[PDB]
């Protein structure tokens, strides 16, 4: 058992659709307030995992920073085939894990952003999400 543990920073990102080429673009900004994992210099190499839900096909992840509770990947992935109209049936699953050799899977938190309703038509929009202990009563 346990009780007491603050952290789970935030996750910044901006969705974008290559309307020109009718394509999807999921840019992953940076994450602030990342809880340290390594017990060396009070730091870690966290990384946000990208996934196009539900499909979950197009699987991509953002570069794995090196020692930084506030890494900035500001990555971007393109995708073609999306009829756009399906965007409302998509969802970017941002998993805030923590990599540190020895194959370590420490999901700091789980983030989800259902494009179901979102309007990218206008253009690119900035969005943020809070990192908590899974989507369980919150």
């Amino acid at each position: 058992g346990s009780s007491g543990s603050s952290g789970l920073g935030t996750l910044f990102f901006s969705l974008e659709y290559n309307f020109e080429r009718k394509a999807f673009v999921v840019n992953i900004k940076e994450a602030r307030g990342l809880p340290a994992m390594d017990e060396q210099s009070m730091t870690s190499d966290p990384y946000i995992k990208m996934t196009i839900l539900p499909e979950k096909k197009h699987k991509v992840k953002t570069r794995v920073l090196r020692k930084t509770l506030d890494p900035a990947f500001d990555e971007t992935f393109t995708f073609y085939g999306i009829p756009y109209t399906q965007i409302q049936e998509l969802a970017l699953h941002f998993t805030i894990l923590s990599f540190d050799r020895f194959s370590r899977d420490d999901i700091i938190g789980e983030v989800l952003i259902p494009l179901s309703g979102i309007e990218l038509s206008e253009g690119k929009m900035l969005m943020n999400r809070e990192i908590i202990s899974g989507p369980s009563s919150g």
